[PDB]
């Protein structure tokens, strides 16, 4: 099989291809051939040493769609032959063959594809506990959303679409501009051109929003916490800009007795019953073409060329999700 | 009339009595004969200069009881011979005599005397909000509430009682201890001698807590982190030993998603009928006896023993309120 590792923090440049002979599933473990591979920006945190690994060398990523080889012994849910995707998986997902914690895979309906499946298993999850449990979206609201063209952005458009709501998106370019809308976004500014407070304040009448979904952290932090109503949330679930580090919290009461929250995917799906609950929404979505998550062809790499994928998404050059083809 | 005012920021020795002549309320005012007034923890931040005023010299404190001895023109919820409490005026309660925007002044019913008035207004409507509205706390829950012992922290110890709810309180000695059981605590942690996390653990079983109210600051921070369940609320409301700064997101996800929120009793008590909805919570409490509030005769200062009373404040050496009497 092979495997993508890297044996020292760094740039793009560090992750290496190599050959190896995967080992047989623990207990509780099912055997997946790959055969699409999610990219997320996460594992751009792992390589580059902001998040850094148990140890090194390390494999990488945790999202991986394909079919189970083998199952572990006290394995009574999933068995060979299945179609499974899983977005928590150790380390390592960037491989053609993976072992994988049994309770953390779902079993793919017939109707979505291995790609389209690595393209929105972990971005869609997270959407879903973004909108629906850190908090709860309502019909005709209008909140704010960065980086509405990206992986989970597209995703975040046209779920808040179908719940009736109006996504307010930030993006970096004209053309990622179109793209949100496309796909749902109610408003959206351009954050590198625009005054973002200016025309956010403009857009809501003067009324702000009540909640701001940030991930792009360092860069706009100031920014978000101006466009929200007294006692308003302040989602912090990214660091694409860099983290948000150095805050005093008298700042959250200047702002307003603002409320801040850093969430990440473990802090949400964290049983096979959520996981189960949070899937079948997810799945039903994107069988319904409710949410399309196609991937353009340039976003598909092999996954030798795990590198080339790293530099282009750093890069911002990206517009929806992209995928490791094993 | 005399009022206490300081020429430069330092501590309790800047503070100095001085002569002065009333000026006619404003339009919207009410002027006070003070009785009694408050002393809050956050007359030391402006005195120090951790907040500070629109210029010096500068006069102290927002929170005093007495009588209306001239209203303004368009005030015509007051007329003159009321009794009167507020929170929130601007500074300068620290006086005999005092204006005071109408909106922010509460009529007093008889049966509550002007001491007890100004040793629970301002902190009362901190524990309303902080109890009721911040975050809903419900009967039989496990909570933490530091400084236990302190003025806001006696009258939390109290109302917590009455809810039912299970408060766990932090104190710095053994005799603090004792008054917060005494005014309700279910339990109390000294944070100076014990493991504050341990303890809680102990005390909760295991479980943790939801929810943690915290007006000590930089010393307490990380461990109050700790003693929160996933997703739980941390509310950094006071900054006794410190403000906490210098905070990098990635701890409140790596510490289990949790969310944070300071807050400040401007961004909860925003209009007369906030105020309203308030006080009478709180005026029906003190007058069955749920609360009490009767101050220690050692904690009752001249006026112009202004700076004593501060000194005594930061020592740590009060339990309950103190009151300043003109
Ligand atoms: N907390 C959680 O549970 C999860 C958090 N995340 C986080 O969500 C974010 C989006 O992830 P994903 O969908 O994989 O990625 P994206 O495909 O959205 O790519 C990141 C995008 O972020 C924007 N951005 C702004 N500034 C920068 C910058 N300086 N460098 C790079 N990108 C920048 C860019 O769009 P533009 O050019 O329009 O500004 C860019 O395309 C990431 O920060 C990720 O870490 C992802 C999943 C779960
Ligand atoms: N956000 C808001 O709306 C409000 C916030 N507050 C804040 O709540 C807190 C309580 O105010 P108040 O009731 O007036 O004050 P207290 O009477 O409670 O005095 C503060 C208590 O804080 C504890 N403490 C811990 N470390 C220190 C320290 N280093 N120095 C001094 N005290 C320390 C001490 O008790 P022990 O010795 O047991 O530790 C002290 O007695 C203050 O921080 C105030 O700023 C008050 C009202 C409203």
């Amino acid at each position: 099989a092979t495997r993508i590792e890297f044996h020292k923090h760094g740039g793009p440049e560090v992750l290496q291809a190599v050959e190896f002979t995967p080992a047989d599933p623990a207990e509780n473990e099912i055997q997946v051939e790959n055969k699409a591979i999610g990219i997320n920006f996460i594992d751009t945190y792992i390589r580059s040493g902001l998040y850094p690994p148990p140890s090194l060398p390390s494999g990488l990523g945790t999202e991986a769609a394909g079919i189970v080889s083998k199952v572990g012994s006290g394995v009574k849910h999933i068995k060979a032959g299945d179609r499974v995707v899983y977005a928590q998986s150790a380390l390592g997902a960037y491989s053609s063959v993976h072992n994988i914690i049994a309770d953390k895979a779902a079993i793919l309906p017939a109707a979505i594809s291995f790609e389209q499946a690595a393209a929105s298993f972990l971005k869609g999850l997270t959407v879903y506990y973004l909108l629906r449990k850190t908090y709860e979206i309502k019909p005709d609201e209008q909140f704010l959303f960065h980086a509405a063209a990206g992986g989970v952005g597209l995703i975040a458009c046209q779920w808040a679409k179908a719940l009736g709501a109006k996504l307010i998106g930030t993006v970096g370019t004209a053309q990622k501009a179109q793209s949100a809308l496309k796909a749902g976004a109610w408003q959206v500014i351009n954050y590198r051109e625009e005054d973002l407070v200016e025309r956010l304040k403009e857009i809501t009448g003067g009324k702000k929003v009540r909640v701001v979904y940030d991930s792009v952290g360092r860069d706009t932090w100031e920014r978000s916490l101006d466009c929200l109503q007294r006692r308003g949330l302040m989602v912090s679930f990214g660091n694409s800009s860099g983290a948000v580090t150095g805050v005093n919290l008298g700042i959250l009461n200047q702002k307003g007795s603002l409320y801040v929250t850093r969430p990440s995917l473990q802090g949400y799906i964290t049983t096979r019953e959520e996981l189960t609950e949070a899937s079948n929404e997810l799945f039903s979505l994107i069988a319904s073409g409710v949410i399309k998550v196609d991937v353009a062809e340039q976003q598909k790499y092999p996954l030798k060329d795990a590198q080339r994928a790293h530099e282009i998404l750093e890069s911002r050059a990206t517009q929806g999700s992209s995928l490791l083809i094993p």
